[PDB]
């Protein structure tokens, strides 16, 4: 009934709909929230090929805009599940099920925790995910990021505009971030790093976080310091729950595909973040994403 | 003397030049013409994620934009060979040489000849492979566009707004281009089709083309017929002259490169439509480029 169904509205799966519904492909396109999938929660970004800047939502709603219009269905769903019966397959939803040909997943990737003490308790009262969702909640406050990585650094950067200071914590000597973004961080007056260090325990009153204890990982010196708040940016999780029965994972749970974005079940293919690879940009996003539609676009052919 | 040279500066190359830059490797881009490469030669954009549509040249400058910011090194050059010299490269030039740890090929595709009579003496004259550039000199003509694909048919759908028809002439009976544009070119009044059909001779006076002889691939029925101008659309050949020597291209020309876009020769990547692939298009070569940075950053790290 469906030729192709699209899990996830990022920019990979957009990108995906806009070609299949151009190839004429009877297309849904499914997202459990809002379209745009991570810009969403990036402040400003630099480095897509024809802007300059641009503000994450902003990208966003461009790259929604004309999907309507080619005839993308465009549709709330959570997914839970697809079932492979050969010649077609199911995707379920919460309420419903549906019925296609061929499935393009691009549900990408979450936010990795960190797994200690008063990371969940704080949850809701300081211990934060998103700079561009809970910066503004903090502002005059002392801020603390977790991670050495784009996010970590570049999201320091924006919390800046908010914070008294930004106090970056990597667990080496050398950060992972863009060397651009780094020589960006070193020359700000208000971020201050520490280094070759991970944290061990967010410590709060019954309201809110009001310190963390870390430790040294070359040392073992153990420290607490004051902090109202805490984002962390310690990397990434797939969000592949539901295929996990179907043999097209690995072991960390990414999603396995070839270089045209297949996995081993025919007519599922796999784009952007939730893939199993290093390099996750919105420029991978799109172009995983147009050579999905297309191998879907074939393979539909010769069903 | 640099970490990167990337050859051309379409969008594939530029997007390879802006990742190597924020990545502060000392990044040279050579370019023979204009920023852009063939976005220059499009007249409208419709699938490049982020925009609903846009020239061709206004894309190719956003995309340029940035670079020389970034601290690109945005030379002119015409890149006539390269030497692998093991921990090092030489790129020569009609003029310079230049000497990096790494390169990043992207120099794009050219237009395939028909290798018909006529086709050469007309060059000036009525025949031409760029609609955009030389659409407006054929005002109230009987223009003719050979080839069935999606440069075929969308460079006719815009030479609709000067000539007083547009005729498609291809060599089977379905057309290869993008349903949504077929479906266009079907709809659009001013569009004729000949089907079935290869041209044989272009024959004019002295001045200028003034028909066309061409055969039915079915029945060998030949035909001449009335036209002012000629767009031939036929497909691509490589532009990688300068690697010939060097045992990276497949029998066509076409540089061979794995998923993370690199040849045989360490150091020597190549993107985009230069590459030997089946999907040519703006996101994957901006893709293509992202990757292709990141690969060379890494390389260049372990040098
Ligand atoms: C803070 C931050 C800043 C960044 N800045 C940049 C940058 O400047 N430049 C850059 O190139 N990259 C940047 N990235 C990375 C980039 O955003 C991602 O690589 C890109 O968004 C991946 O797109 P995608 O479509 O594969 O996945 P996503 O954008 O993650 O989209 C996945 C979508 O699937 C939906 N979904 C998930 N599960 C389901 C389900 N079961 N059913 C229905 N829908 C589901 C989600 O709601 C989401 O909308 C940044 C990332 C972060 C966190
Ligand atoms: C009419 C037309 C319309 C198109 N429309 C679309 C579209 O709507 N959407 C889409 O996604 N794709 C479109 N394409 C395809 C798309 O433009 C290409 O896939 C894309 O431009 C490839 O980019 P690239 O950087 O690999 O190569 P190119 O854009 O071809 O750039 C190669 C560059 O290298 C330079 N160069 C070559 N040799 C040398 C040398 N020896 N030394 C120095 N410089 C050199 C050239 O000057 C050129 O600037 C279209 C193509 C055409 C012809
Ligand atoms: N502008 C952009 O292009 C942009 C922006 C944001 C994200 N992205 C991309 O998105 C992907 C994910 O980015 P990311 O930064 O979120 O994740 P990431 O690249 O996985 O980096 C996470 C960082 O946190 C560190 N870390 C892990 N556990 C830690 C701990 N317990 N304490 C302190 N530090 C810890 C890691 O250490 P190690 O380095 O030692 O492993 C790493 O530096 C990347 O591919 C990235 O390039 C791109
Ligand atoms: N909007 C876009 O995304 C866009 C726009 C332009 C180009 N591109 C991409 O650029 C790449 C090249 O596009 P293209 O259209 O220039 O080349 P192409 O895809 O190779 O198509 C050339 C077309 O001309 C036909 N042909 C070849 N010789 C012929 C002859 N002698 N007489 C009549 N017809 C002949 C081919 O026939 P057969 O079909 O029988 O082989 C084919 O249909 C493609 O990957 C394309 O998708 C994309």
């Amino acid at each position: 009934k469906y030729d192709v169904v699209i899990i996830g509205s990022g920019p990979a799966g957009m990108t995906a709909a806009m070609y299949t519904a151009r190839s004429e492909m009877k297309t849904l396109l499914l997202e459990r929230g809002v379209p745009g999938g991570q810009m969403n929660n990036t402040a400003e970004i630099e480095n897509y090929p024809g802007y300059e800047t641009i503000m994450g939502p902003e990208l966003s709603m461009k790259m929604a805009e004309p999907l309507e219009g080619l005839g993308v269905e465009n549709a709330y769903g959570f997914v839970t599940g697809i079932e492979d019966h050969g010649d077609y397959k199911k995707i379920i939803t919460e309420d419903d099920e549906f019925i296609t040909k061929s499935i393009i997943i691009a549900t990408g990737a979450n936010h990795r925790k960190l797994e200690i003490p008063g990371e969940e308790e704080y949850g809701a009262r300081g211990v934060s995910y998103c700079a561009v969702c809970d910066g503004a909640f903090f502002r005059n406050q002392e801020i603390l990021v977790i991670g050495g990585g784009d996010s970590a650094v570049e999201e320091a950067l924006y919390l800046t505009r908010f914070g008294q200071s930004v106090t970056i914590m990597h667990r080496r000597d050398k950060l992972r971030a863009q060397e651009i973004i780094q020589q960006r961080a070193f020359k700000e007056e208000k971020i201050n790093f520490i280094w070759d260090s991970v944290p061990m325990e967010i410590k709060g009153d019954d309201k809110k976080i009001q310190s963390v204890v870390y430790k040294n990982v070359k040392t073992g010196e153990v420290t607490e310091k004051a902090f109202g708040g805490i984002f962390i940016y310690v990397g990434l999780d797939p969000v592949a729950e539901f295929v996990s029965d179907l043999g097209i994972t690995d072991e960390a749970g990414w999603i396995i595909t070839d270089d045209h974005m297949r996995t081993n079940i025919p007519g599922i293919f796999a784009v952007g973040d939730v893939r199993q690879k290093d390099f996750r940009q919105i420029t991978t996003a799109v172009g995983d994403g147009a050579q999905a539609a297309q191998e879907a676009y074939k393979f539909v052919v010769e069903l």
